């Protein structure tokens, strides 16, 4: 088997999202820029390492790549590649705008092409089963579009960012009903439970993208999106003992994207002098949770329980 | 069996919502305040009586309480307690702001805790079944959040009201698809048919909460929400002979919350000089329907067919 | 077997929608008015012919009419009559406002009554099956409401137009989740595949109606709706070889309404100096595709493969 699962890209993804969240606090906190730089450098290094490993997988393990691509449930994790590329481009935009733009456009084209080729192929039917409605399906249809929207808005194409953000938002509102119904009805196998953290992602990722597109102006839509995001956060907080029933694992990084988007939208809200205490608590909670995830990952690396 | 079903709290709920709807007409009609006071006093008295009965149930009939709480379909009716508490607090806010604030906060905390503890356990799966997707599921996930949003906005916490309103709105949009699909596919047993009136609730409750949060400004969102609410109202009007196929019962109070929210949003629309004729018709229709419900309830009390 | 299927009304519907799309370009081009006039006259003539055919069907083949109406899947195509009536009224509004208003009101009342009588009757259940969740269900619940909203906004009743637009939009958001889940799970049979083009309709029809109601002001909602519409457009472009797996047929006119709404919203966007290149490409693509559909229909008529 391939040592690095395609789902391990959540590590650089979460680190990059938290790096941007810290970057948003440059003016208010002098060491915020240094913390963001450290997080972004670590995320970029990890992403480069994982991209080299995945290129090796394509060169020598193409059978596994095709098996995961054609699998109706495991294909969604391939969307973590363009998302992480877009986030790393967002990070590099603070230093070298040209390479940042190149990475952002490569990631946008890659994720859009992947969604067009695969997510649309499911409509043929037969391969997608009622038991394949997993939270990981958000990544190609929802998370990728939101990340592309935010990245493009960062480059100055707000209208295109609005298009991508709307695609992501409506895809999320269109897929979540069936996902939650399946979770209520068919439960979820213990191995796939850790991916439930992605249910926290779309609500906060959407508001983060919206605040990035419209210059961080806190509309009514941003407040509504936080309302739903915090409802989902409470639901998943009550369920965490059930999610980790079989013990902690690297699969808990699925919460990383949601927590980092929560932190970013929290900085956006605090800048706007709206719900300041809630924003501070959300930022602290997300940072502490991602720090615990980092500590757990380092522990797993030390004990060798990281790679497969 | 306990003489008072948990679903009988719709009586004080509907009466309180209609009381607030009338209250919103303080300046236009001199007798609106008197009518609102009478309705609110009756609703508060009935709510106090029912709360005493439910405390008795907890003290002596805790097995039934545990059975309904753990039931995947009957748990949603326990959410009528905090909703009625918040509505009674809204009523009392006209007389005793401190007691009203206390009741509103108790109701908000109670409903949020109930949704966190129960509506999220369903995601574990195995207890919720495709035949348990009933209209009553709106109460803990949708109606409670909207009522908390409106109550908080009445206290002055608009941003928190916006958060709760968004939670409720997105929960409604996420749950209605599967609910309507189940209704189309699996029908609904005659005993649970009267609860179909809750399908009317979310569309009008959402617009009522929105108009309460934003100072009763008739935005485009309010018009859209009335569009959907009136579509659902026509759908349920065409189905009423089917809903009461087995005869009228106290379960028809499920329409009470929807009709009262329709009346409240109608007052809000009329104040804003938007669709005055439609607003007048909606207000009259809601008042007449709730009056018919009150007459039916009084007749059942006289006949002795009210308590179980 | 009546020669003209009820689903052939998409021809006058698509032609009329494209006629309005061209009509929106009077001032920019000199020949736009002439092209719109030609398209509208052809659409009106075809609609009159089809309405005479359907009146003949009702007078002599009422059994087929009653069979399609009571069929849970074939009933949705009866909604093409009021939709095409409203579109033809929109066309005639440029020449004779009184007859245009009469046609728009007749179509609005007809579609609303049909949705109330039939779409609501499904909630009784037992006739609608999980395999009856076809894309054609958009027509009575979604497309009709949007067309009524746009036509009413043309007459000057913006608030009523907003009500109808909101009804249609929320109905679309509430139905699409289960429709897409059904498409993913169970393959659409080859004969029903051509109707997949209706999946492209709601996203663009919604934005067209929104831009018509609000005087063609490109709002954030319009950009979001284009985002989703273009996502669906790419999904269906990737699937087209599968949709026509068994050969081209008149059922491909299902794409006509979506493409015409695309063209209309493209004119609206270009007028507003928003994404001019994307708008031009969308307009050209929609016009070319509808022209190809027209050529295919002409060839089928020449070969005698049009009527049943």
């Amino acid at each position: 088997p391939f040592p690095l699962p395609t789902g391990y890209f959540g590590i650089p993804l979460g680190l990059a999202a938290l790096s941007l969240a810290w970057f948003h606090l440059e003016n208010l906190f002098p060491a915020a820029r240094m913390v963001s730089d450290v997080l972004g450098i670590v995320a970029s290094a990890v992403w480069i390492l994982f991209i080299l490993m995945y290129a090796y997988k394509l060169r020598y393990y193409f059978e596994e790549v095709r098996a995961e691509y054609h699998s109706p449930v495991r294909f969604s994790f391939i969307a973590l590649i363009p998302i992480t590329t877009m986030l790393v481009g967002d990070i590099l935009y603070r230093w070298n705008p040209l390479i940042a733009e190149v990475l952002i456009w490569i990631g946008t084209i890659g994720q859009l092409l992947f969604s067009t080729l695969r997510v649309s192929e499911l409509w043929q039917g037969g391969v997608f089963e009622q038991k394949s409605t997993h939270p990981s399906f958000y990544l190609p249809a929802v998370a990728a579009n939101f990340t592309s929207a935010s990245s493009l808005a960062l480059l100055g194409y707000h209208d295109l960012g609005y298009l991508f953000f709307g695609a992501g938002m409506i895809a999320w509102i269109i897929f979540e009903p069936v996902l939650l119904q399946h979770l209520r009805i068919s439960s979820l196998e213990p191995q796939f439970r850790a991916t439930m953290g992605i249910v926290l992602a779309p609500a906060f990722v959407c508001v983060s993208a919206y605040l990035s597109i419209n210059h961080g102006e806190v509309d009514t839509l941003a407040k509504i999106l936080w309302g739903y995001g915090f409802l989902q956060l409470f639901f998943l907080l009550r369920l965490f003992p059930w999610i980790v029933e079989k013990g902690l694992n690297i699969g808990l990084w699925a919460f990383s994207f949601g927590l980092a988007s929560m932190a970013n939208s929290a900085t956006a809200f605090y800048h706007g002098n709206v719900l300041q205490g809630v924003s501070i608590f959300a930022f602290v909670f997300s940072n502490v949770m991602i720090g615990l995830l980092v500590l757990m990952t380092i522990y797993k690396l030390t004990k060798g329980q990281f790679f497969l």
